[PDB]
């Protein structure tokens, strides 16, 4: 039964009751992500910004089953075309907004990898890719307003590809946490 989040701390309790399972109900989990009401005092022990590069900051190791992780991205920030491992991935809005380019995925042929489509998702609302649905690029466009994003991830994974959009060559990238549990991790 899906009740709204009261708190991050209710959403990460809750999301351990959706992931207690094998299977994950990905409309359940996209509701709640949602429902939940970003409130930046919940989240600013983990919401650790870079200069130069958006940030990854682990929340919640889950059960075995998910990562839930911050990302903080400055003024400019985005990541690469990427994929996700084989898992879901859901991408929640806490701060601010990002643009969200979708690509297919490459044929094997050298060729400029095409936008499918783009998006704004903005404060609060909820995302959802996996590698059946294509690949992604996320941005934070704005010059004046960093954005936070909170993102789950399962199974968790650590490594993904990155795609040249001038070829659509994949090269595996190996991600890394810029803290875990509100404490740094150089
Ligand atoms: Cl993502
Ligand atoms: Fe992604």
């Amino acid at each position: 039964e899906l009740l709204k989040p009261r708190t991050l701390a209710d959403l990460i309790r809750i999301l351990h009751e959706l992931f207690a399972g094998d299977e994950v109900n990905v409309e359940e989990v996209q509701a709640v992500l949602e429902a939940y009401e970003s409130n930046p005092a919940e989240w600013a022990l983990y919401a650790k910004f870079d200069q130069y590069r958006y940030t990854r900051n682990l929340v919640d190791q889950g059960n075995g089953k998910f990562n839930l992780m911050i990302l903080c991205w400055g003024e400019g920030h985005g990541s690469s075309i990427h994929d996700h491992t084989d898992s879901h991935a859901f991408l929640k809005l806490l701060q601010g907004n990002l643009k969200e380019t979708l690509f297919d995925w490459p044929d094997k042929k050298s060729n400029e990898m095409i936008k499918k489509s783009e998006r704004t998702l903005r404060e609060n609302q909820c995302a959802y890719i996996n590698d059946s649905i294509g690949l992604h690029r996320v941005e934070n466009v704005s010059h004046t307003e960093p954005a936070v994003s909170l993102h789950l991830y399962s199974p968790p994974f650590d490594t993904c590809h990155a795609f040249d959009q001038r070829t659509g060559h994949k090269n595996k990238v190996t991600m890394t946490f810029h803290s875990k549990f509100g404490i740094r991790t150089p």
